[PDB]
């Protein structure tokens, strides 16, 4: 329960099944693999539903926290590992991963460093998904991650990373078998529902909002978070809950600090982020000024539904050829690629309740020691 | 042939079949019909072979010339009109309008000022398509709209965008029918070379290399031209050349610079475009700094054969769901729009012997008047 | 209003603008431009939201039906044209065309020959799309245009080929403004609901259901009608019903029938929707027999919600590749066509409510005379 | 090397990464595990080059392999595991299993029955992919696997089921730093190049065609291969060749035969195909007379480069949002379902010398036994 330091490295992936940048941080003792608590990354399928390629490097990464720890693979089982598929454009595979840092290893200070908190929520049923049950077990569930991240203002909660359910075949039916109602019946549609959602139970448990109705989900889009990143996936029926955040006496050499982007062209946002992260830049920055000091940014983005930016038409909503969804991904990620002069970073699309409609929330992790 | 000042507008598409904004500029005294020299713009069809959003503007565009001035149908048929299709991500459907401007509305001054120059090539054979043939007659029909534009020194040319054919069934069947070959027998890998043959042609044109050889196209990408911006579709049997520049002693508002894009993440290179137009701007500059002085940047992009950018890997080559034509336009439209503020950006795919490899030239054409 | 024997003339489109072989049926006398009625047809396009080869047919049609005949501009914009886009693997292009015949050129009969009845339904407000309201002001409609061919018993009806509004961002928001709901925000959808909308009510019409109520919509798979084919487009706040049946005591040379294809591979469906047209056929039959007196077929399909045919798993509704819709239209176009020996068939998808769940409705016209 | 007789399991996958079927068969003693000598499936993937079902599959498959036998997992390696991604429409996951049958379990018959041969060719070089030197070497290694199956006549082979390298950025660069070139510089392509030069290769080793020339591959469509089935993958730097057809004095119960589908909606062809593997049927056969005595069919599809299918224009070629691939896929899978009554069939693409243009060669196994 009570915090400890954070060691963050981003490394490549560099084909499907690669671990192997895991690997030499533990063989050269960067970090130990009992000690990896989460690990965040983007993979190079689709981005979609089908997309196998989010299983490819679970097992590769999983594999190797298994053969090189002590924890049995059914404890590995139980590290969050999210997997956000498609990199549209220049975005490169990665993976983010979190690790504590042993007592031995770390000089205590009173300045904010970063810290994580972890929590599953209750279970959430079909019926569920996309509604107030979903907002309020989410709710819960950041709170108990907050505590778990020793954080008790939620001014100090910069990232939340989640995972929730979709709505399959199979679990709409067993809905209706106990005479309950789904809110869609397509598979596509519910993994924005269920960040949707999720999203709203972030912006309660951190007081940016008050509790929403049924009515709101997906509709109003002036209620969001502006730390929440939602992701979705078979794989389970609780939410998996990662807040990030910095609390004060728990040393490291890593902070985390984060802004919005107001829409897709909004580079200030993410320098805004850097900055709040504890990095002193110029007024205006160029990516040249980070001189290895950024690890990554994390952000959401979306084709608002007015179907506009900075007062122009586009056509992105309208595509049937390629879903906007992969537009504004591959968008974004120059964007953002050409702040941080870094292919390599997180960009996630369905951000539902995720930072202004158009726009997403934009977190930044930096490095301040020696 | 004597160059005239050049009036240039860049004025949304409002749906497919809109000219409005066009014939609005007529009514209002703007530019006259029958002085308007070329037009070159965005259509939000796929960007690929089968897009028909092309032959739309261009029925609309046309039937306002012809609606609006003397000439006649016929006569407004050989007004050199380029549309690019595919606006990915958050690219706005427009279309940039050059007209003469009346000696009366004109005001001589030694300083550089914009100036086109139009041109038709010989007819290019299909067997011509791709190899030396192709080079040598865009050469003559380069250097043809550069006399015709009033310029004598290439460096004062910045873009010369093209139409040339692409291969078809019905082509590559005529040079069999002649006992010839063609270079490829597929309709879409005939646009990228195609579009790679003109490159070169211009390059020659301009002094940026020497003739090179069949074998040279679309393999030594060090070979290039740094104001081509290359463009195919099955309405020629010549190649329709519009050169940029500027020259002195004509007049006029309008200035074109440019530079390269060095990368799809060179910020950089579009700034230094805009500076090399006339813009006096601040050492690291902002979209905030332009104050409606930037008509607009035409440039082209492209993947990388090697599968990278800065040095991490990308799955754009491999991606059999969404071409690369696509991802890196959507990309490159985020880092140009956040240069210049405006989605309404000419960006262009299929750029080979067109800037440098995984790069491409980028011109900026501003407003200098009062 | 009384009822006038039909001809009835399938051709192809030899590119996205043509109707030359429209022109030609006209100049050879073959039927009168001002006595066409209907238009049913197949383009080009995606088949998606973003098709505009439906508005350039669109175009080209109506432009020959005004310039070949008296009735203007205006008058020919009644007519009703259904384009039915993407044509998915060997469909081709091509339009059927219906049009009255003179006195003079028909012997009356007491065969069954097929009759055409059109009516354009009341207005429908976004948030009457995919509700009752819909279902209603459609089903009146369709009595309007069962009553306009001359038909009483609706076992003579066979095809009921419509068009009915989608939700768009401008609909939408005057819902909204009005304080009124929609059942869906995004226009993909809406297309699917808006044809499943209008099939309950023309099954309602027909007495194939009984009222069903706002939650059936799009759910209860088990209520369809057996002669629906809808499709949608923005160009409309009413629905256009085209009524496609037999009459005794009419005349003419072709008769319709129809079935139902229970699944994908139901070829026999087809064979049954021929032989119920009024063709004998062997009791296996091949393509082979038909001698040309098919005139065509007209069918929808569909991805079943269940995922799987005759017993088999497939990954369609999962494929955010390449949509379902555009899987299963390519699938039952080859199914179809092999039926009829003749790629140009109508084939249509967005089938909720349009016959048995995977399956879909199929009529076909076949030529009975000399 | 001596024939022996073969036990053929056609299964489903039930996931991506299921093998469980043929686990099943294993234990319930149907075959040994250490006897499978080949399997040849499909697998839900895009069926283009970043297609990732193809590996899990093969994972998933050899540890069964593994798991259940005595063979290393070296040797397991070693055994011939096709598959061919893509299941576009109806398609259903599937692998076709071929074991050897112990000498206790089989009566020798000198009737024709399915036997296989199994050959690797010489390692197969960047710059022989797609000429005749790939063509040279392909042929030796069908002829060693002819004589690995016991077969004397080509008459006698009825399927070849090939594997063969791609060109990639890896080799392309290999070849240039030996002085080497290559056919093409782009993975796609390649694909398509590779399965036909192998193609080629078959079809000289068999006595169809003679030795062609470089300039033939890809381009004289009228030289092809009657039983060839090619597929293309990164593993390999030879060509794994699997030569199925009949032997007699061998025994099983299986036996083999082969037609051609003249175009993508000959079903006639797939009939013929299952007649000649011994099936007696009716003058016209339909699906239910087949009664469970086939086993499957493989066949290979494609649209012809003359943009027509029995007279009639498709766009197929011309289509930048779903490549012909998956179109024709679609569409012959469900030809090919409609005839054998279930949606298990083995249907691939790129058919460049494989059948005869815009058709393809098919095989059918049937069970001939009680
Ligand atoms: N809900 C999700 O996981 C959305 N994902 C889906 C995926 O990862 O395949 C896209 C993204 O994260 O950008
Ligand atoms: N050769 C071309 O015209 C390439 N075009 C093709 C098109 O406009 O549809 C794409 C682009 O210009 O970005
Ligand atoms: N609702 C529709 O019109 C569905 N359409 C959409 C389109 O025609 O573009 C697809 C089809 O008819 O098969
Ligand atoms: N060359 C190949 O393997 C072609 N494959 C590619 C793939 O399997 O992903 C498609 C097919 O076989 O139908
Ligand atoms: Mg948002
Ligand atoms: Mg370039
Ligand atoms: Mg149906
Ligand atoms: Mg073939």
């Amino acid at each position: 329960h009570m915090p400890e330091a954070i060691e963050v490295r981003k490394v490549p992936l560099h084909s499907v099944s690669d671990a192997s940048e895991l690997a030499k941080l533990i063989d050269d003792g960067v970090l130990e693999a009992d000690r990896v608590i989460a690990v965040i990354g983007k993979t190079e399928g689709n981005g979609g539903v089908n997309d196998y390629t989010r299983i490819i490097a679970d097992r590769a990464f999983r594999e190797v926290l298994s053969a090189k720890g002590n924890r049995s693979p059914e404890e590995v089982a139980e590290v969050p590992i999210v997997w956000s598929g498609g990199t549209d454009g220049v975005i490169s595979p990665h993976a983010t991963i979190f690790a504590t840092v042993p007592a031995d290893k770390v000089t205590k200070t009173d300045e904010p460093r970063l810290t994580v908190g972890v929590a599953m929520s209750e279970q959430l049923l079909p019926e569920d998904i996309g509604r107030t049950a979903m907002i309020t077990k989410v709710a819960a569930a950041v709170k108990d991650a907050m505590a778990d991240a020793g954080i008790t203002d939620p001014a100090d909660v910069h990232y939340v990373q989640t995972k929730t359910p979709l709505l399959t075949i199979h679990t709409i039916r067993d809905a209706k078998s106990r005479g309950k109602t789904v809110w869609t019946e397509q598979t596509h549609e519910s993994m924005d529902l269920s960040n949707g959602g999720t999203a709203l139970g972030i912006a309660v448990a951190l007081g940016e909002i008050d509790m929403p109705t049924d009515e709101d989900v997906m509709h109003s889009r002036e209620l969001f978070s502006s730390v929440a990143s939602c992701s979705s996936g078979v794989e389970l029926d609780r939410a998996q809950i990662v807040v990030v955040g910095n609390a004060r006496g728990v040393g490291g050499r890593y902070r985390i600090g984060h802004s919005v982007m107001k829409d897709p062209l909004d580079q200030d946002g993410i320098w805004a982020a850097i900055r709040d992260a504890g990095l002193e830049l110029p007024e205006r920055p160029h990516s040249s000024d980070l001189d290895g000091q950024l690890v990554n940014v994390f952000l959401k983005c979306e084709a608002s539904q007015d179907g506009t930016v900075r007062g122009r038409r586009n056509a992105m909503l309208d595509d049937s050829d390629v879903h906007w969804h992969r537009q504004i991904k591959s968008c974004v990620g120059g964007v953002t690629a050409a702040v941080t002069g870094d292919p390599a970073v997180f960009v996630s699309v369905s951000a539902a309740h995720q930072g202004p409609e158009g726009g997403g929330p934009v977190a930044a992790i930096v490095d301040l020691g020696q």
